[PDB]
């Protein structure tokens, strides 16, 4: 379609890992969802699958990132455009493509671009303590999660035109709902340790047993069996949007620490309004006159990515992603310098 050139120039190796979000960022002016979901969902081939029209997706994807908040460091239209990036790049390898069925790949395009809508630069913690009009609405759980996919579906469905499900069977589209919903409700921090040991528990360990067996035409059919079932299906769109979510220390090295000072930037703004309006500070290490951002992307990578990406990697085999986060963490080490 009429693109201009720097955007479809920006948009050149999207297929690829190594990919420039931020030179599409500055060249759609904060608009880098709508061009890249464009060509995501037309490569595809969701609007043949839901059966909707070129400008009902435009409509879609515009007031989707119209509800991205410009003025947020790190949780902006950009963010989901990379973990749409992301999601696409894992759907695109070959594990994927033989596990999931075509359901679950529109499932997770769809809930990446929606996974953070209508974000206020603010975690679950914060609007629970303050009080806020969705902590009060939520009850205190899945804050944030629970308002992404709400609102989604209201921007979505409540007006005809931004429609995207409207031609779909009424099965159809009960499934792929639930499908977006869980993905969405899976991002949420808490349940990192659930979603990840289940991965490992009910398909990687397993997986790692039925390969002892050769490679045999009746063992390789059990292992088809055994991962296509809907369980096990969604245990790997649960650990896939995780994964694409946090890709951002699996990333080139310039990029790595653009999302690292956006994240952090976004943090310090947080805490030094706990500390003007008096509310409890959830996380004291991340202030921007004591935070060391080297040592603090070690942590994080430590805690979470780590052992996350680990798991990951086993299954989908990615060699680009761990050898960039393996590059990234030693860079952080080396900034040290004392
Ligand atoms: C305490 C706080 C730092 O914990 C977090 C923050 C985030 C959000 N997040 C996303 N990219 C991040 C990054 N490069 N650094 C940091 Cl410090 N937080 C990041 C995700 C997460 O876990 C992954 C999933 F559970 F959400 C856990
Ligand atoms: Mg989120
Ligand atoms: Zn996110």
């Amino acid at each position: 379609d009429d693109v201009p050139p720097r955007i479809a120039r920006a948009m050149e190796n999207e297929e690829y890992w190594d990919f420039d979000i931020f030179e599409l960022e500055a060249a759609t002016h904060n608009r880098p969802l709508i061009y890249l979901g464009l060509k995501m969902f037309a490569r595809f081939g969701i609007c043949e699958f839901l059966h909707c029209s070129e400008s009902t997706l435009r409509s879609w994807l515009q007031i989707i990132e119209a509800n991205y908040h410009s003025s947020n460091p790190y949780h902006n239209s950009t963010h989901s455009a990379d973990v749409l990036h992301a999601t696409a790049y894992f759907l695109s390898k070959e594990r994927i493509k033989e596990t999931l069925d075509p359901i679950d790949e529109v499932a997770a395009l769809i809930a990446a671009t929606i996974h953070d809508v209508d974000h206020p630069g603010r975690t679950n913690s914060f609007l629970c303590n303050a009080g806020s009009e969705l902590a009060i609405l939520y009850n205190d759980t899945a804050v944030l999660e629970s308002h992404h996919a709400a609102l989604a579906f209201q921007l979505t469905t409540g007006d005809d035109k931004c429609n995207i499900f409207k031609n779909m069977e009424r099965n159809d589209y009960r499934t792929l709902r639930q499908g977006i919903i869980d993905m969405v409700l899976a991002t949420e921090m808490t349940k990192h340790f659930e979603h990840v040991n289940k991965f490992v528990n009910s398909i990687n360990k397993p997986l790692a047993t039925l390969e002892e067996n050769g490679e045999t035409d009746k063992n390789q059919e059990v292992i088809n069996t055994m991962l296509r079932t809907p369980e096990n299906r969604t245990l790997i769109k649960r650990m896939l949007i995780k994964c694409a979510d946090v890709s951002n220390p699996c990333r080139p090295l310039q990029y790595c620490i653009e999302w690292a000072a956006r994240i952090s930037e976004e943090y310090f703004s947080q805490t030094d309004e706990e500390k003007q309006q008096g509310l409890p500070v959830v996380m004291p290490v991340f202030d921007r006159n004591t935070c060391s951002i080297p040592k603090s992307q070690i942590s994080f990578i430590d805690y979470f990515i780590t052992d996350m990406f680990d798991a990951w990697d086993a299954f989908v085999d990615l060699p680009d992603l761990m050898q960039h986060l393996d590059n990234n963490f030693k860079y952080w080490k080396g900034l040290d310098e004392m």
